[PDB]
């Protein structure tokens, strides 16, 4: 598996992402939109934890996320290296 290391793609200060980069794990269909929906690009991982196994694609994005805005950290897509 992918083990998340902090030299993963040590350039500046960026966030290393562990999530399915071959389509995206949307879950049970509803009324969702067909085309992603945000003012820069929706991406949705989780911060790769140091040490951690994250069984998908890590990349590394540098951005501000905020803390009360989703149930996890959605990234801004601003600074995002794959």
């Amino acid at each position: 598996a992918t083990t998340i290391g902090p030299n993963t793609c040590s350039i500046d200060d960026y966030k290393p992402y562990c999530c399915q980069s071959m389509s995206g794990p949307a879950g049970s269909p509803g009324l969702l939109n067909l085309i992603p929906v945000d003012l820069s690009a929706s991406l949705g991982c989780v911060v790769g934890v140091i040490g951690s196994q994250c069984g998908a694609s890590v990349k590394c994005c540098k951005d501000d996320v905020t803390n009360t805005g989703n149930s996890f950290l959605i990234i801004n897509a601003a600074n995002c290296v794959a």
